C-alpha cells in the first residue's frame, strides 16, 4: 500500500511538470511581439539541465530521494507563480530558467525513488511504465486543452490554480514520506567510462532527436503544404497517445515472459523511429501524417521501456546499488537533444529544406540500431 501510494504521488508530479513545459510555447510570442532572441528563450530550460545535472546527481546519492524532490517541487511552484505575473522578456527568461532548474532537481530524484522502491525485476518495469504513461499523457493530451483555456480565461488564474495543485501535491508527499521522522556511490565521471552505459546514453540521445527537431518546424510546413486549418494544426499530436501506452504495455508484457531480450526491443524501437521519420516528409494529407506521427511515438515508448530499467540492473550488478548519478546521465542526454533542437532546426529547414532534415534524422536512428548488439550478453553478469 505504501509503495502504491508513493508511486501515485510521484506520477502526479511528473504529469504537471511536463504540462507546464508545453503550454507556454504558444503563449510567449503574444507578450513579446529578432527570431534568434525568441529561440534562446525557449531553449533555456534544457540548457540549465546540462549545467546542473552533473552537480545535482551526486547530491541525490547523498541525501536519499525526498529532500531533492521537495526542493524541485518548491522551485517549480516559484517558477509557475512568476509566469502568471510576467509580461516582459527578462521575466519570462528567468521563469524558463527556473523551470529548467526545477526539472533538473525534481525529475531525476523521482525516477531514482521509483527505481529504489521497486528492487525486483518483474515489478520494476511495471512501475516505470506507469510513470512513462503519465509523462506522455501530460506532454501530449493536456496542452491542446490548455491552449483553448488560455483564449477564454487568460493566463493569470490558470497558472495560479496549477501552482496551488502542485503545492497540494508537495504537502501530500511531505505528510506521507515524513522525511524528518525518527554507501558511497560510484562517481558520475567514472560511471560513463563503463561501455554498457555509454551505448545506452547514445541510444537515448539519438532517440530523443526527432521530437526536438520536429516540434518547432512542423506547423509551418503543414500550413505551406496541406493548407491545414487551425484545428488540424493544433490537434496533431493528440491521437498519438494511444500508440504510446499500447507500446509501453506490450513492452512490459514481453519483458516478463522473455527476461533476457531487453536489447531486441530497443533495436526494434530505434528502427521503427527511423522508418517513421523517413516516412514523415512523404505525406500530403492529415490522416497519413497522423499515422506516421503515431508510429514515432510507438517507437519511443518501446525504446524507453526497454532501456530504462537496464541502467538500474547494470548499476546493481556492476557498481554500488545507489541511483541518482545514473539517471542524471539520461537527463543530460535528453536535455542536450532538446537544447540543440529549437535553435538550429529553423535554420536547417531554411538552408536545406524540410525533406532532408527528416531523412537525416531517420538515417541516424536507423544507423544507431545495430549498435545495441553490444548488450546481447548482459543478464549473465553476476
Ligand atoms: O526518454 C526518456 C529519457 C529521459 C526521461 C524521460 C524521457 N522521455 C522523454 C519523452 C517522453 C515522451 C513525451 C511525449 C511523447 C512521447 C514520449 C517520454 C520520456
Amino acid at each position: 500500500r505504501q509503495r502504491r501510494l508513493v508511486l501515485v504521488i510521484v506520477c502526479v508530479a511528473l504529469l504537471l511538470d511536463n504540462m507546464l513545459y508545453m503550454v507556454i510555447v504558444p503563449i510567449v510570442p503574444d507578450y513579446i511581439a529578432e527570431d534568434v532572441k525568441i529561440g534562446v528563450l525557449f531553449a533555456s530550460k534544457a540548457i540549465l539541465q546540462l549545467l546542473v545535472n552533473p552537480l545535482s546527481g551526486p547530491f541525490i546519492d547523498r541525501m536519499s530521494y525526498d529532500v531533492p524532490l521537495l526542493i524541485g517541487l518548491g522551485v517549480m511552484f516559484a517558477s509557475t507563480v512568476l509566469f502568471a505575473f510576467a509580461e516582459d522578456y527578462a521575466t519570462l527568461f528567468a521563469a524558463r530558467s527556473l523551470q529548467g532548474l526545477g526539472s533538473a532537481f525534481a525529475d531525476t530524484s523521482g525516477i531514482a525513488m521509483i527505481a529504489d522502491k521497486y528492487p525486483e525485476e518483474p515489478e520494476r518495469s511495471r512501475a516505470l511504465g506507469v510513470a512513462l504513461a503519465f509523462i506522455s499523457f501530460g506532454s501530449l493530451v493536456a496542452p491542446p486543452f490548455g491552449g483553448i483555456l488560455y483564449e477564454f480565461a487568460g493566463k493569470r488564474v490558470p497558472f495560479l490554480v496549477l501552482a496551488a495543485v502542485s503545492l497540494f501535491d508537495a504537502l501530500l508527499l511531505l505528510a506521507v514520506a515524513k522525511p524528518f521522522s525518527a554507501p558511497v556511490g560510484t562517481p558520475i565521471h567514472r560511471l560513463m567510462l563503463d561501455p554498457y552505459i555509454a551505448v545506452v546514453a547514445g541510444a537515448l540521445t539519438t532517440c530523443n532527436i526527432p521530437l526536438a527537431f520536429l516540434e518547432p518546424t512542423i506547423a509551418t510546413w503543414m500550413k505551406h503544404t496541406m493548407a491545414a486549418s487551425e484545428w488540424e494544426m493544433g490537434m496533431a499530436w493528440l491521437p498519438a497517445f494511444v500508440p504510446h501506452v499500447l507500446g509501453v504495455y506490450l513492452t512490459v508484457r514481453l519483458a516478463a515472459r522473455y527476461p533476457h531480450l531487453q536489447w531486441l526491443y530497443g533495436a526494434l524501437g530505434l528502427a521503427v523511429i527511423g522508418a517513421s521519420s523517413c516516412i514523415v516528409p512523404a505525406c500530403r494529407s492529415f490522416a497519413p501524417l497522423v499515422v506516421s506521427l503515431c508510429g514515432l511515438c510507438f517507437g519511443i515508448a518501446l525504446v524507453d521501456t526497454a532501456l530504462l530499467p537496464t541502467l538500474a540492473f547494470l548499476v546493481d550488478v556492476r557498481h554500488v546499488s545507489v541511483y541518482g548519478s545514473v539517471y542524471a546521465i539520461a537527463d543530460i542526454s535528453y536535455s542536450v537533444a532538446y537544447a540543440l533542437g529549437p535553435i538550429v532546426a529553423g535554420h536547417i529547414v531554411h538552408s536545406l529544406g524540410f525533406e532532408q532534415l527528416s531523412l537525416g534524422m531517420g538515417l541516424a536512428n536507423l544507423l544507431y540500431a545495430p549498435v545495441l548488439l553490444l548488450l546481447r550478453n548482459v543478464g549473465l553478469l553476476t
